[PDB]
This record gives structure tokens, C-alpha cells and sequence, in this order.
């Protein structure tokens, strides 16, 4: 697969990330794929059926999200490994107020290029602390 | 600068920023590059200057550092923008007690592969924060 052939894989899985349903979060995965959290704070790692429990739950905290790369010149793509890197701006709006934050996604896509097979998220851990303890403190 | 030349300038700079002083700092950067920070609690941008002076305030609190790549398999290297990315645990002494965390480190290398020109860093910004914490609980 060619560079191109890499980004366009990874932007189809933010398309269909975007659409933020469990079927269209597993859609551009290969079935053994697993998704890793960086940072020691958030560990955490997820295959296919574990990513559309995940997308269940926070759609119910989330009434929307989307994801964006910000700049394509920011774009990292590795041929040799098969890895594309976006750094991206998450929006949403919540039951706890709005969600707007950025992060960096890592994609290792298939031996064909064509699905990612591995992924890796490195979100801002004070900011998804802060969510969390406006869910934590949820009251009637 | 072929694959090869692109990591070991990054594994240079690596070496250099754990002798940790604020000359061996910036002794693999270029003259006009730019330490960028990843995520926006912790937000900030650094010129040679700005790194040397960040430097020596550090070391009032860092007795020792010692940031290693953890696995070179997992590193990222794009030759067309000169990239490199590793994955890092950052252990350090310090005036509270022991600092253990991981970092991602985006390294953009000068045309000819030899300087850094550009730093990216994704730091665990809650343990940042947890750490602070500890800084603020000194107590004679
Ligand atoms: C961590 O990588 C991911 O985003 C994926 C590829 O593993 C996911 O599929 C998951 C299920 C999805 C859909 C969303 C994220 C978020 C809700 C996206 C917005 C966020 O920034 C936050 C930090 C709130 C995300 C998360 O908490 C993520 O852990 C999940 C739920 C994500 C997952 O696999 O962990
Ligand atoms: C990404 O770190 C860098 O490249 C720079 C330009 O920000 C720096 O030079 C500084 C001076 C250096 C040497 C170290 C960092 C750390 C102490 C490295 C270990 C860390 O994990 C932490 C997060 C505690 C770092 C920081 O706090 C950074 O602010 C510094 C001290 C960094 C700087 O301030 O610029
Ligand atoms: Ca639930
Ligand atoms: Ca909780
Ligand atoms: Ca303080």
C-alpha cells in the first residue's frame, strides 16, 4: 500500500468513526484488532466487541461527537510499518456539559492497507479526569 | 537522511536530554526549532531559550531523569517529512519522591537528518497534575 493508500484508510475509519454508532466505529477494523489507551493514567485496551460496548455506553453521555484532523501537514505516515498518525480535535455535547478537547490517534493499518488492525489513542488525561468527575457527580 | 539516519539523531537527542542539563538539551536542536506541547491543559511552546531557562527550573525539582524508548518495534518513522515517534517511559527522582509515567515524543528532523528542527510531546497530563499535587504538599 502507498502513502495515500494508508491515509485514505484512516480517514474512511474517522468517516465512519463520525457516525459514532457501534456498527460504524467496527467498520473499517479487521476482526482481531485491538484499540489501545496510552498513558498509564487511562491503560486501557479494547477488541471489536469491547469498542462497541464502549461506543454504547458513552453514547449514553454523549448526544453527539466528532473528530477532525486539524491539519493534514501534521499527518506522520510510516510505509515500512504500515502506520498513519492523525492529531485530531474531539467536539461533543454531553449530559454533563460540552466536551472539546484534542488528541492523538496511531493507526497500523492491514498487510493489504485497506482496514486498521491496530489502533492507539493518547487523549488529555487531566481533561478526561475533569469528565469524569462531572459524571461522577451526577444528582437529581 | 535515510530511515536509519532519522533514528539515531531522535535516539541522540534521547541520550542527551537524560544527561539533562541546558546545554545537552538543546545540543541536538536547531537554532530557530520549536518544543510543542500535544493537548490543551498542559499547552506550551518553547524556542531554545524558553527550553534552556525550562531546563534549569526543572532541575530544582528532577534530581535525575531517564526517559528510554520502550519498545524500538512500536517506533514510527516517516522519511518523507522526516519524522520520528517514539513511545517512552520517563522515570525521574525527584525532591517528592519517585516520578514514573510515559510520554510520546514527534521529532521532525533538518533536511540533512543531523538537528532536531521540531519537538512534539504527549505527556499524561492527569499525572501531571497528581504530581503538582505532590509539589504542593512539601511540608517542613
Ligand atoms: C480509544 O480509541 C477509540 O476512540 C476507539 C477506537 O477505541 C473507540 O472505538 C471508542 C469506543 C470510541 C468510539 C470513542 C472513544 C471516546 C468516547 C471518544 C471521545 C473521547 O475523547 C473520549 C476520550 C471520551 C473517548 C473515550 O473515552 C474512548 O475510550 C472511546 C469510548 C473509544 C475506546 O475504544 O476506548
Ligand atoms: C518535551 O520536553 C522537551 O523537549 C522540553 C523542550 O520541553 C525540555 O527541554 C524540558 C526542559 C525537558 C528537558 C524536560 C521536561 C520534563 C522534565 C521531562 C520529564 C517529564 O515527563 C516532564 C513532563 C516532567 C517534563 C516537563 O515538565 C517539561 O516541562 C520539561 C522540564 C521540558 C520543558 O519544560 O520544556
Ligand atoms: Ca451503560
Ligand atoms: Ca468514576
Ligand atoms: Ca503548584
Amino acid at each position: 500500500p502507498t502513502r495515500e493508500d494508508l491515509v485514505a484508510t484512516a480517514k474512511l475509519f474517522i468517516a465512519k468513526y463520525n457516525e459514532f454508532t457501534p456498527e460504524s466505529i467496527i467498520s473499517v477494523r479487521t476482526p482481531n484488532s485491538v484499540s489501545h489507551r496510552l498513558f498509564p493514567t487511562r491503560n486501557a485496551t479494547r477488541n471489536i466487541g469491547e469498542s462497541m460496548e464502549a461506543c454504547a455506553n458513552a453514547k449514553e453521555v454523549f448526544k453527539s461527537l466528532t473528530v477532525s484532523v486539524i491539519d493534514d501537514n501534521d499527518t506522520i505516515v510510516d510505509e515500512r510499518t504500515r502506520k498513519v498518525v492523525f492529531y485530531l480535535a474531539s467536539r461533543g455535547d454531553t449530559i454533563v456539559g460540552e466536551w472539546k478537547s484534542e488528541c492523538i490517534f496511531i493507526f497500523q493499518m492491514s498487510e493489504d492497507g485497506k482496514l486498521v488492525d491496530r489502533i492507539w489513542a493518547g487523549f488529555d488525561t487531566a481533561y478526561m479526569d475533569e469528565f469524569e468527575s462531572r459524571l461522577d457527580g451526577i444528582t437529581f
